[PDB]
C-alpha cells in the first residue's frame, strides 16, 4: 500500500516531465517527426533502465531458488550423516524466509557435525594413551549411542588403570620395605625402574604386574630364608644355654641377638655360636686334664701298663673323651681304695727301710763322735726298733700279695719282695 | 497528436514494469522495506534521467533565445555599418527558424564587410602605385575604417580616370622621346646630364611623369631644337657665301652639281667641310686678283721700260711692292690706264727717242770700222755709203728731236732728266768721246 504510492508517484513525476518536454519543444518548434525521433529514444533508455532491474530482481529470484535446492538436498543429508528431524511446518513459505531456515539449519547441522568429530578424534586419543600404558588396545560421522559407549569404555579402563596403580604402589612400598631390611640396593634394571624411578611412569601392563609380584615373591622368600636360618642358629644357642652354667645376666645380654634376620644379627649368632662351642670345647680340654692330673696322682700310689691306656693325646677333646677319662679315674680309684691297706703297706716299708738305712750309716761313721747329732743311745735304740718293725712288715705284709695274686691272677711287680729280698742280700753283703 | 499518444504509450509501458517488479515481489516472499527502498532507488534514477534531459533541453532553448538577441543586435550593428535593408520573413513566427535566418544574415553581412574591407585595400594598393608616378596625392577622405558604396564607385572612377592619364601622358613621353632622340642623333649629342640618362639610358617604366618633369622633358625639346636653329642659321650663312663667291667669279654649273653632291644638310662636320671650301674659294680669288696684278705689274715695268728710264719716277707709283685688296688693283688700273695714254700720245716721240740711240750705236760702229784697224768685213764702198747715209740721217732727227722737246717742256712740264741730269750731257758725252777718238787717230797719223 505504499509500494504502490511510490509508483504512481514516479509515474506521475514521468507524466509531467513528459507534458513539460513537449512544451519545450512545441516552443522551440518541432515538426513533429523528430519530436517522435526524441520521444523514441526516451522511452528506449526508460525500456533499458526498467528492464534492467526487472533483469535483475529475476536473477535475484533464481538465486533464491537455486539456494533452497542446494540447501534442501544438503540438508537431506545432514539429516542421514545425523538423526535429527527436518524443521518444517511452519505455514509461511515466504523464500526468503524459507532459505533462512534451510541456510541457518544447514549451518547448525554441519556445526554438530564437526563437534561431534572432534569429540571422536579426542576420545580416539584418550583411548590412544590408555591403549598405550595399560598395554591392552576410515573413523568418521558416528552417532550419539557409539559416542556414549566409547565413553563408558574409556571411564572403565580409566578405573582399571587407578586400581592398578594403587596396587603398583602398594606392592612397591612393601618392597622398598623388604629391600631395605635385607639391606640391598636396587640392582636390576626392572628393579631400579620399579623402586627408584616409580613417578607412575612405570607401565601398568599384565606383563609388568606379574613380574613385579614375582620379584616380591623372590624378596619375601629371601627374608623368610633369613629368619629360617636365624632361628635355627637361636636354638643352636639354646642348646649351648643347656649345657652349660649360663647365669641370666648373659642370656639377658645376648636377648638382642635373638632379633630378626639382618645379617648382622645373624653374623653376631654365628659368633656366639662359634664362641660358645669352643668355651665349652675348652672346658672339656679343661675338666679332662684334670682328670689326668688325678690320675698321675693315684699312678705312683699303684710304667708300661700306665702308658697302654692313655687315649688323651692328640687335640680331640669332648664329652665322649671325658667320660673316657671319668670312667677310667672312677675305676682307678676304686682299685686303690680297695688296695690301700696294701700300699700304704709299700710305701711305710720303703720308708723304714730308708731311715733305718740312714742310721745304720750314722753308725758307721768313725767321726760320729766328731761330727754328728746328740744322742747315741737315742740313735742306737731308734735303729734296734727299724730292725725290729722291718721283718714283721715283711711278714704281715707278706699274706697280702699271695691273696691278691689269688684274686688278681698272674704276679706283680713295682719300679721293673724279689727287689725286697735282694736288698737285704745286699745288707748282709755289705757287711761282709 | 502522435507524440502524446507515444507518450502516454511509454507511461503505460512504465505502469506495466513497475507492476512487473510488484509482480516478481509477490512470487517470492519479501518485506515491505526492502521493496520500498528499491522503488526509491528507481524513482531516483527516473528522477535523475528526467532531470538531465529537462536540463539539456532547457538549456537549449535558452541558449536558442540568447543566440537570437546577439544575433539580431549584431545585425543591428552591421546594418549601421553599411547600408543594408534587415531583411526578414514573417511566416516564420517560429524559434529556429527565426535564429539561424539571424545568424545566416550575420555571416552574410559579416562576407559583405569583409569584401568592402579588401576591395578598399586593393584600390588603395593602386592609389599608392599610380599616385607616387603622377606626383600627387589624389587621396579621397578615404577613411580606412569605414567603407561606403558611394565612395566606393567615386574611387574606381577616380582610379580608372588616372589610368587613362597615365596613358596619356606616357604616350606624349614616348612620342618626345622619339623627336629628342631624332634630333639628338642628327646633332650627334651623347647624353652629358643624368636627366638625359633617365630618359634614354634608364629606359621604360622608370620615368616619374610629374608635370615638372614633362615640363623639362619639352625644355629638353626647345634645347635640341635651339642648337638645330643655331647651325641651320649658321650653314644658312655659308650657303649663301657659297652661291656668292660663285656669283663673284666664273660659276659653272658642273662644280656647282659637284658640290651640290658634296652638299647636304646642317648634320655632323658638315660645317668643316663648306669653311674649308669657303676659304678655298676666297684662296683661289686671292691667287686670282694676285696672278693679274702680277701680269699688270710686268706690263707696268715693260711701259716703263719702254720710256721711264730714271728709277726714282718708276718708284714713285709707292705701292707696287705692296703685296692683295680690290683697291690695289683698281689702283694699279688707274694708273696703268694713264700711263698706257700718256705713252700713247706720244708714241711717236719715244719711237724716235730709240732711233736716236739705235742709230747711234750703228754709226759708232760705223766709224770704229773707219778707223780701220782691221782693214774686216765685206764690201768698203757700201760701208761709206750707209755711213754717210747716217751721217746725213742724225741731223734731220737731231733737230726734229730738239724741237719735240723743247715743245714738250714748254707748256706740259717744267724740266726733263733722262738716266741723269742734262739728258743730253750723254750725247755731248758720247760726242766728245768719239772726238777723242778722232782726235787720238789724227794724232796716230
Amino acid at each position: 500500500r505504499r509500494s504502490e504510492v511510490l509508483a504512481e508517484e514516479s509515474i506521475v513525476c514521468l507524466q509531467k516531465a513528459l507534458n513539460h518536454l513537449r512544451e519545450i519543444w512545441e516552443l522551440i518548434g518541432i515538426p513533429e517527426d523528430q519530436r517522435l525521433q526524441r520521444t523514441e529514444v526516451v522511452k528506449k533508455h526508460i525500456k533499458e533502465l526498467l528492464d534492467m532491474m526487472i533483469a535483475e530482481e529475476e536473477s535475484l529470484k533464481e538465486r533464491l531458488i537455486k539456494s533452497i535446492s542446494v540447501c534442501q538436498k544438503e540438508l537431506n543429508t545432514l539429516c542421514s550423516e545425523l538423526h535429527v528431524e527436518p524443521f518444517q511446518e511452519e505455514g509461511e513459505t515466504t523464500i526468503l524466509q524459507l532459505e533462512k531456515d534451510l541456510r541457518t539449519q544447514v549451518e547448525l547441522m554441519r556445526k554438530q557435525k564437526k563437534e561431534r568429530k572432534q569429540e571422536l578424534k579426542l576420545l580416539q586419543e584418550q583411548d590412544q594413551e590408555l591403549c598405550e600404558i595399560l598395554c591392552m588396545p576410515s573413523a568418521s560421522v558416528p552417532s550419539l549411542e557409539e559416542l556414549n559407549q566409547f565413553r563408558q569404555h574409556v571411564t572403565t579402563l580409566r578405573e582399571t588403570k587407578a586400581s592398578r596403580r594403587e596396587e603398583f604402589v602398594s606392592i612397591k612400598r612393601q618392597i622398598i620395605l623388604c629391600m631395605e631390611e635385607l639391606d640391598h640396593t636396587p640392582d636390576t634394571s626392572f628393579e631400579r625402574d620399579v623402586v627408584c624411578e616409580d613417578e607412575d611412569a612405570f607401565c601398568l601392563s599384565l606383563e609388568n604386574i606379574a613380574t613385579l609380584q614375582k620379584l616380591l615373591r623372590q624378596l619375601e622368600m629371601q627374608k623368610s630364608q633369613n629368619e629360617a636360618v636365624c632361628e635355627g642358629l637361636r636354638t643352636q644357642i639354646r642348646e649351648l644355654w643347656d649345657r652349660l652354667q649360663i647365669p641370666e645376666e648373659e642370656r639377658e645380654a645376648v636377648a638382642t641377638i635373638m632379633s630378626g634376620s639382618k645379617a648382622k644379627v645373624r653374623k653376631a649368632l654365628q659368633l656366639e655360636v662359634d664362641r660358645l662351642e669352643e668355651l665349652k670345647m675348652q672346658n672339656m680340654k679343661k675338666v679332662i686334664e684334670a682328670i689326668r692330673v688325678e690320675l698321675v696322682q693315684y699312678w705312683d700310689q699303684c710304667q708300661e701298663q700306665r702308658q697302654a691306656f692313655a687315649p688323651f693325646c692328640a687335640e680331640d677333646y669332648t664329652e665322649s673323651l671325658l667320660q673316657l677319662h671319668d670312667a677310667e679315674i672312677v675305676r682307678l680309684k676304686n682299685y686303690y681304695e680297695v688296695h690301700k691297706e696294701l700300699f700304704e703297706g709299700v710305701q711305710k716299708w720303703e720308708e723304714t727301710w730308708r731311715l733305718f738305712l740312714e742310721f745304720e750309716r750314722k753308725a758307721s761313721d768313725p767321726n760320729r763322735f766328731t761330727n754328728r747329732g746328740g744322742n747315741l743311745l737315742k740313735e742306737e735304740k731308734q735303729r734296734a726298733k727299724l730292725q725290729k718293725m722291718l721283718p714283721k712288715l715283711e711278714e704281715e705284709l707278706k699274706a697280702r700279695i699271695e691273696l691278691w695274686e689269688q684274686e688278681h691272677s698272674k704276679a706283680f711287680m713295682v719300679n721293673g719282695m724279689e727287689y725286697v729280698a735282694e736288698q737285704w742280700e745286699m745288707h748282709r753283703l755289705e757287711k761282709e
